């Protein structure tokens, strides 16, 4: 058909299937998720979205996945990512010194997926979602990360790291996730520090990207929740994972 009803892409191919085998595969592989029953998890998931307009859609409709998600993830060991999860996953992958979001069950199961139903029929939309943007933001997708990521932002403490894009326009944007929801959520009774780690993306030798403007609007905000805030500059983040996975090893 020649026009959609939703401007965004509609519902990942197989998704009941992908959601259920992530889910089986991860707790396979995680002891402290291992009893989770994988059909209870879906069900739960199915439950906050189908029959529903996918514009109106509340953190209330996740929480019966939530419940079911329950996980508890080493609070000092938090590493946040804004627009750059590539790197940010590699790098907890070499030796786990730190969780991402993707690192938790809920994080794992909707990694890379988009998912919406339809007012009022059981159906899975595969044909289009509401974008963001154009359409609105109280979409299953969208409502889905603001509601895991406000819980895992809660979730940490003492030191919390974030991985920045600087090679972004803003590398801090206060319209991100980050930026929106975990900044605004990190509890200054538990959190010591946030540091961020800007991230280059430009060849070799390049600017103190710690003293950007957006950085510096990044470290106000923190400042005057009462957390402190770290910047690091990675000029080459090829080095960096490199030197996570052989430290001492080469010039690091
Ligand atoms: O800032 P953007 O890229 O929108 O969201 C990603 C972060 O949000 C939440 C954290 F789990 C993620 O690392
Ligand atoms: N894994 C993700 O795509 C994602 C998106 C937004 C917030 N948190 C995680």
């Amino acid at each position: 058909r020649w026009r959609q009803t939703w401007s965004g892409p509609g519902t990942t191919k197989r998704f009941p299937e992908t959601v259920l085998a992530r889910c089986v595969k991860y707790t396979e592989i995680h002891p402290e998720m291992r009893h989770v029953d994988c059909q209870s998890v879906w069900d739960a998931f199915k439950g906050a979205f189908i029959s529903k307009h996918p514009c109106d859609i509340t953190e209330e409709d996740y929480q019966p996945l939530m419940k079911l998600g329950t996980q508890t993830v080493p609070c000092n060991k938090i590493l946040l990512w804004s627009r750059i999860k590539d790197l940010a996953h590699q790098f907890t992958q070499v030796q786990r010194d730190m969780f991402t979001l993707e690192d938790t069950l809920l994080g794992y199961l909707a990694d890379d997926l988009t998912w919406c139903g339809e007012f009022d029929t059981s159906k899975i939309n595969y044909q289009s979602c509401p974008d963001w943007r154009k359409d609105c933001s109280n979409n299953p997708v969208s409502v889905f990360w603001k509601t895991v990521s406000r819980r895992f932002a809660e979730a940490a403490c003492d030191v919390v790291h974030v991985m920045l894009d600087g090679s972004r326009s803003k590398i801090f944007d206060k319209d991100s996730t980050f930026g929106s929801v975990e900044v605004h959520n990190l509890q200054p009774e538990k959190v010591q520090t946030l540091e961020a780690w800007v991230i280059h993306g430009g060849r070799e030798d390049s600017r103190d990207l710690c003293q950007d403007p957006t950085i510096k609007e990044l470290e106000s905000i923190i400042s005057k929740r009462n957390i402190q805030f770290s910047c690091k500059n990675i000029y080459r983040p090829d080095k960096f994972l490199q030197c996570v996975k052989n430290p001492e090893d080469s010039s690091c």
